[PDB]
């Protein structure tokens, strides 16, 4: 049982390289295992929920050497059909975007496969899956459409088109990688574009897709090829300092290549439009995935209403970017954005309860908040074990009056195990100490 505890920051200061990105790490090694050759994957996320997609994917015969210490993974892919049955369930802890992933891929597997996790995970909406793959011809069941998940898997499913009913990447995922193992074509339909990382990696692995009048789409039969990969710093972890050296006076840092695709610059485009003080140089692309540096230097904020395009482009990045709205003059507006309640927690319970506590006026919507910018003080919240609602916090202590106690962090390492460390190296007072 561990809590954060700050004190203000004099400045945030210096050069830090953030770790990878959760979301192309998953995807990564996903299809480096099923690919035929070797890959090897530098830059990998060594965090809990991108190790539990590793260990889910060796229980099924993927050939992966961890080399952890160097955040390198050695992949000699078993090609499309080479999965083997695992013994037990997978566990997929606490993380969504591995239990969906790998639904799709092995729903159109000849074996059957439990999925299952934490707490957290198991209170998860799965019907969003469950309901498009059925339709291809898979058999999935689940009491009250949450994990834990028994997938029946059949090797003779029937491409879909499915336009998404709601914003999301991870349904797009899931029946993309269905879509490698079904007869013919899988086309997607977003109304409101998610991020693109299957689509770039599947690419980069040699996979064809095409795209027609308004969809994305795969054939089955294919086969993945392997590539080395080197995987970006995450955006999304970038973003805490991005926030906290914007809002904490006498701050300059520069974070290094970190990904920039623009499915994941939502954080970026708003808080240029609240009179941030970024600048993105060094623009490279490999892998299919743009990567730069991002500067950013201290600058006053005011309050915007967020439109909602920017919605999945930013949907993680809420809860800090709710800390720069905080500390802006003026009201911010969130609507259209009710996926997130649906997370490891839900982000705008967690984030109004944290904001009001800290002294903010902070208001609930279905949908999302509208926040009237002020001042934050010290005092103490709850991370309701969400990493991102527990980083947020930290950032918030960079500009509180006084200290910030932030109980329940033990998940902060599932996307970012070196916050702490990195925190404390640019000016980001944070001590980890222990709970009630
Ligand atoms: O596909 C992905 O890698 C992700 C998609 C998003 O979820 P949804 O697909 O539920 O929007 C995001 O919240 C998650 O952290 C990563
Ligand atoms: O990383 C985040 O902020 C949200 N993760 C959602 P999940 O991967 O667990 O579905």
């Amino acid at each position: 049982a561990m809590d954060y505890q700050t004190i203000p920051s004099q400045g945030l200061s210096g050069e830090i390289c953030v770790p990878g990105d959760k979301s192309i790490s998953h995807r990564a090694v996903l299809l480096a295992a099923i690919a035929e050759g070797q890959t090897q994957v530098d830059g990998f996320l060594m965090g809990a929920d991108n190790l539990a997609m590793v260990s889910a994917l060796q229980q099924m015969g993927a050939s992966i050497q961890v080399i952890e210490d160097e955040n390198i993974l050695v992949v000699e892919g078993v090609g499309m059909t080479g999965l083997q049955a695992p013994p037990e369930a997978l566990d997929c802890g606490n993380s969504g975007t591995a239990i969906r992933l790998l639904s799709g891929l092995l729903a159109g597997q000849p074996f059957n496969t439990v999925l299952t996790g934490d707490s957290s995970l198991q209170r998860r909406p799965m019907k969003r899956i469950i309901d498009p793959l059925t339709l291809m011809g898979a058999k999935i069941d689940s009491t009250g459409n949450v994990p834990p998940l028994k997938i029946y898997g059949n090797p003779r499913l029937t491409g879909i088109h499915y336009q998404l009913p709601m914003a999301s990447a991870q349904v797009k995922s899931c029946l993309l990688l269905a879509g490698l193992y079904a007869r013919g074509k899988t086309c997607i339909t977003e109304p409101a574009p998610s991020r693109d990382h299957t689509e770039r990696l599947l690419k980069h692995f040699h996979y064809t897709l095409q795209k027609d009048k308004q969809s994305i789409c795969v054939s089955g039969g294919g086969k993945l090829k392997a590539n080395d990969i080197s995987i970006p710093g995450d955006i999304s972890s970038a973003a805490f300092f991005i926030v906290a050296a914007t809002i904490t006076p006498g701050s300059a840092i520069r974070l290094c290549r970190v990904g920039v695709n623009p499915t994941r610059l939502g954080v970026i485009n708003l808080l240029k439009m609240m009179g941030a003080d970024i600048e993105v140089t060094h623009y490279t692309e490999k892998n299919e995935e743009p990567t730069a540096d991002i500067t950013v230097r201290h600058a006053r904020l005011k309050g915007i209403d967020i439109p909602p395009d920017q919605v999945p482009l930013t949907i993680d990045e809420f809860p800090v970017l709710l800390i720069a709205a905080a500390v802006a003059q003026g009201k911010t507006v969130l609507r259209d954005a009710a996926e997130l309640r649906v997370k490891e927690t839900d982000r705008i319970a967690a984030m109004v309860d944290g904001l009001q506590k800290l002294g903010i006026a902070a208001e609930s919507l279905p949908d999302g908040v509208i926040i009237q910018g002020g001042t934050l003080e010290g005092g103490e919240v709850n991370s309701y074990d969400d990493h991102r609602i527990a980083m947020a916090f930290a950032v918030a202590g960079t500009l509180a009056k006084g200290p910030v106690r932030i109980r329940n962090c033990d998940n902060v390492k599932t996307s970012f195990p070196n916050f702490v460390e990195l925190a404390n190296e640019v000016g980001m007072n944070v001590k980890g100490v222990r709970g009630r």
